[PDB]
């Protein structure tokens, strides 16, 4: 549990180095796989109907602003503080604002999990695979108990 603590940590230390080239590639690889959760991000929707050069660049910025809450996330989890306000508004403005199912949010996680395999071949091993995965799984069910109140 402590070595899985510590790859995690390790494993965001170097997203967050890189995380508009990541964050980007997780929102396209999400909205690639699943049309029907672009469809529920009118922004992003519309830059990708018209093909808009502008796309390109947003998907840099609001990719480094998922990869950054995720980060902050864990980073307070695993240092033993307190996490409970961060997940709270972000459920409460995916839910209520933003209208968004909690399985479209396991569709990010999992394409995190696949954009970090073919970014890190050589670092993505089976121990940091299984512990990004374990956080991950935590994240959602996080959001989705608050999703249920
Ligand atoms: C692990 C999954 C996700 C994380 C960590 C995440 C994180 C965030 C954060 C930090 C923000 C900015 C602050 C806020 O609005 O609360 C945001 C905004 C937003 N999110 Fe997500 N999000 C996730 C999944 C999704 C998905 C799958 C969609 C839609 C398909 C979505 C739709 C939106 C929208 C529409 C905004 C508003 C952006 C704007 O108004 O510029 N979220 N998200």
């Amino acid at each position: 549990s402590e070595e899985k603590a510590a790859l995690v940590l390790a494993l965001f230390d170097r997203v967050e180095a890189d995380r508009e080239e990541i964050g980007a590639a997780v929102l396209r690889r999400t909205f690639e796989e699943h049309p029907e959760t672009l469809k529920k991000f009118p922004r992003f929707l519309e830059l990708y109907k018209k093909g808009s050069p502008e796309l390109d660049a947003l998907l840099k910025e609001h990719g480094k602003t998922v990869l950054d809450a995720l980060i902050e996330i864990a980073r307070l989890r695993y240092s033993g503080e307190d996490y409970r306000s961060l997940i709270k508004e972000l459920a409460k403005s995916h839910k209520e604002e933003h209208k968004i199912p909690i399985e479209d949010l396991r569709h990010i996680a999992e394409a995190l999990l696949a954009v970090l395999a073919e970014r890190f071949p050589d670092e993505f091993g089976p121990e940091a695979r299984a512990a990004l995965t374990d956080f991950l799984d935590w994240f959602i069910a996080e959001i989705e108990e608050e999703y249920k109140k």
